[PDB]
């Protein structure tokens, strides 16, 4: 313990309060589609992993299957791809090492065309081949790309405990970048069916680095608690930030907080030409944010009580 | 044609000046190596490619061999392969419109092992297979990913013609990093063989969003002539800086220079207790300038007149 | 009461007798999927509906789930997503007054992308936006107007009361197609999974009509029983016919039965060199003759007396 | 060419004649309101459609604005919401091919509130959605799910040419009534204005089924000439039922032309209380008739010049 890292429960929560204000978060209405779970499922069944893989997979599916929710307006290939690529990753955000050096010979299999070393990378590997169902030919290089930097980051996510992080240096938004697997989301919240490459592609893409962004910096925001003040995660961006800018890990949160409120302006900006285009981010990042609030399960968010000042729904001298 | 798009000869060479001079930048001895360029002559001998693509190769490869200087101090695998991907990655951005639909299918054709659309996506593809040859799992993957990113960048580089940057964003940045495939040189800096990543990674990964900046950077200040002011790409990284920020495109070259001196001073921040890597670098980026001085048949620096340092040795 | 349209019980079993040996009615064994009935407990549970429906829905979902055996070589996609229409339409055409005049402006905020008077409807509605699942474009263009037209018919059915249907029409069809509902369960043969339109559209949709034909008519064949002689239901189309024809109610039903025997011969004709395709429809028809008689619950045919055939009984 | 579906000049001609007496058709007097035609170009100006989609658009709109005719005791409303509707019904029955696969999704989209794939789609939706203006609930509804049937049909109604209307069924009148559209123009002859559905739905819709039956009837019969005989279409209604059953087109004919004559004299029985209603689809047939003969730039029926008997004029 140090107290340049933790936040706590009261600021972590006040952190989060100004949060939602700073961009005008409701949550989101509940959504529930009947064919997500068993479609999930199945691809479960269909799979060739072994015991307490498939276990803990459907522990995991429970929280992939609410992925669903981040795109209400797309149809089934959309919603269903996201939701499986999701449980893919969740799988390994958690459970990386249960492969040991499996994954660390990905990226040679993947390009060589052979079979991997593990059975969960060859289902990964196959989600990357088809990634075409759903999206364009930028996208499904962006998702295949995005795959590869996220196993060799979370392969390297943990190599720069003890505060490797020197100091002077923007390697946070680097290692960020790397272990984020947003541009993945990015891309499926214009999907290729809806929104065609070929028209919309040139009208979305300069809003996609601050899509990455916001994304990037919300399991930085919303996740420090399960990670650094619940955990022990001290190699997380917001950790990064920290250890290399001298600033206390509650300082990096507001300057976070204020990062995505920047982001989100210039998303207004660049998308407010193209109504459908904003709109659909507009769903997307409410879904975000709602779904990592409710997933008690991973984020715990819940636990977070803090003091209140009661607003009274008034202000009278 | 637009006066605000226009820098002069004289402000160029001024840019270039004080750039050289922010860096302390000394024009290196030539590098000399008489393995490189029969070796790449038999790799373009030995690429089942078309004719007129094994003729534009010949030219290509008088400017591609000149990358084993960025590596002086490391092996012949280091050099070749660098000087490879090199000759592969010139014929792109010069004739990636030769190709067709090849190259847009080309991501998902790679990782489904079939054959490519084109034969030089093949060879570019058994390059992106057999880095491992100087590489770790580490960069080998960061290799195959930027050379994805660069293909789609490079693809939809022109998209954006019809000045299409909105206004409010950092698109600009973006889009430099599709199209600098700037990591794969980044991670040939620090070879696996010399300094593997074993040991050295967790050393030298800190640095490489800096290196990529300046490795990025730097070709749009010294390319900014050949393909701006002598040429016509307004979809470079500094004029859509410029389209997208409002301010003249001399304004943002000289952004750019302060840029790659501040990127520069955290790089020296960075690897300061480890002195190999250090000289490994600073021999990378002194051999990057000078290529770019050198090869007036891509960048025109002939044309400019500029300064560089000396210290009464040029007598040697 | 009349005479002239009160069918004994002898004279409705021996119809149904005749109407089995007609068309070759083996009566299908049993259909157990495990998945189903929770799935739809769980599809119940997740909606916004209120109490006194979430038990009137229950109530029905036993009634509900056994349209899964309809398509028994389907996948679950397919059978669930029959499951679920099922119960919202069993649940409209009980309870479509339970929800005041919400239907009347169901079409209007549907296509207005408007959020429904009634969550029913909602629900409703999201099933019509993810038809997808399981059926092609044209499939879905089919179920939203089936959909469009059952609920309207609904809720006009009862509005040609005290013999409202003129004399001389050929209404009482028109009105049968309305409230149907049939072309969505006959797209659901032919699903777009195992037969997608991309081949099997031109293949399949000649033989649509007659297909719905018999959906129509073997329900008012099948609980003619539990809507008119057990009920009071005077304005099905058994009853319409005999007031437009004349011809007695005993009459009519012995129509509809030599109908749907024309129609069987004509899908065996049509889909004779496509032994999948026939295959999936015979044990369509198989299964909907079966529920239809194993749903005491809501047709009653226990208490009639008819006769199936069989050869090897034992079984299992 | 085929025996089995040409029509002599002088055979089309006597089945014109005859169904024109059989049904007592005397040509209407002419119809013109002065506020349609420019109306409907202000709403052409009003779409965000292309150009050669409003050039084609002005061409179509003088076929499009004699519907108003079809119409003639109705309010504005009716009228002029006809003349749009037939705008962009002639829009895509003619060029349809012209949106690509905009067409396929319309459905989809229209549920899921999404824009439409082409703007013509959108104007058509915005249609659909305001209907009210003119209509009741049901007859939003009919018109709705009709459109999405027209869509669909238009889409496959060619994907049954090459003969493959296999042999034995009844599938001709299930594609004409998807092509037909006819519900649409059926319920504007009720409009809600003049007959709410408030009262006179109970009264009125039993004769909506021989209605439709003669709109697409009539249109096969007067069609047929500009589209089998003098044009290319094998996969019209009287060429399906041709072609399924056996007989000839010229047999066909006066099979449709008999079948015309029946629903007419049932509609003359439906509507015999309620002479308001029977004066209103009277004027309805007469103009409808009457406009398939007038737009000879559509279906060419001044060019049927044929041989026949002169009679001799009484009352001396
Ligand atoms: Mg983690
Ligand atoms: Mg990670
Ligand atoms: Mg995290
Ligand atoms: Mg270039
Ligand atoms: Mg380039
Ligand atoms: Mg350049
Ligand atoms: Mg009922
Ligand atoms: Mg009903
Ligand atoms: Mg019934
Ligand atoms: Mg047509
Ligand atoms: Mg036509
Ligand atoms: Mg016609």
């Amino acid at each position: 313990e140090d107290v340049r890292f933790m936040v706590s429960l009261s600021e972590y929560g006040a952190i989060l309060s100004r949060f939602f204000e700073k961009i005008d978060f409701h949550l989101p209405k509940p959504y529930y589609d009947s064919s997500i779970e068993p479609a999930l499922a199945k691809y479960i069944e269909e799979q060739p992993w072994s015991e307490d893989l498939k276990t803990r997979a459907a522990k995991y599916a429970k929280q992939a299957v609410g992925i669903a929710s981040w795109y209400p307006r797309a149809s089934f290939a959309v919603r269903f791809n996201c939701v499986v690529i999701t449980l893919l990753v969740i799988i390994y955000d958690e459970d990386y090492l249960t492969f040991g050096d499996a994954g660390t010979e990905f990226s040679l299999r993947l390009v060589r065309g052979l079979p991997q070393k593990a059975p969960f990378l060859d289902s990964l590997a196959q989600f990357l081949q088809n990634t075409d169902q759903y999206l364009g030919p930028y996208g499904s290089s962006m998702v295949i790309k995005t795959t590869l930097e996220f196993v060799e980051g979370t392969n390297v996510e943990n190599d720069f405990s003890e505060a490797v992080p020197p100091d002077a240096l923007r390697f946070p938004r680097y290692l960020r970048v790397k272990t984020g697997f947003a541009e993945t989301y990015a891309h499926a919240i214009f999907p290729n069916d809806t929104f065609p490459e070929h028209k919309y592609r040139k009208l979305y893409l300069p809003a996609l680095s601050p899509l990455c962004d916001i994304i990037d910096f919300t399991n930085d925001i919303l996740s420090f608690y399960k990670e650094t003040i619940r955990g022990t995660e001290r190699i997380n961006y917001i950790c990064n930030v920290a250890n290399t800018t001298g600033s206390s890990a509650l300082r990096c949160l507001q300057e976070t907080v204020d990062a995505v409120e920047s982001r989100v302006l210039e998303i207004h900006r660049i998308l407010a030409p193209y109504p459908d285009l904003l709109a659909h981010c507009n769903d997307y990042l409410a879904a975000y944010i709602g779904w990592h609030i409710r997933t008690t399960s991973r984020y715990f968010l819940d636990e977070v009580r803090f003091m209140a000042w009661v607003n009274v729904t008034e202000l009278v001298a």
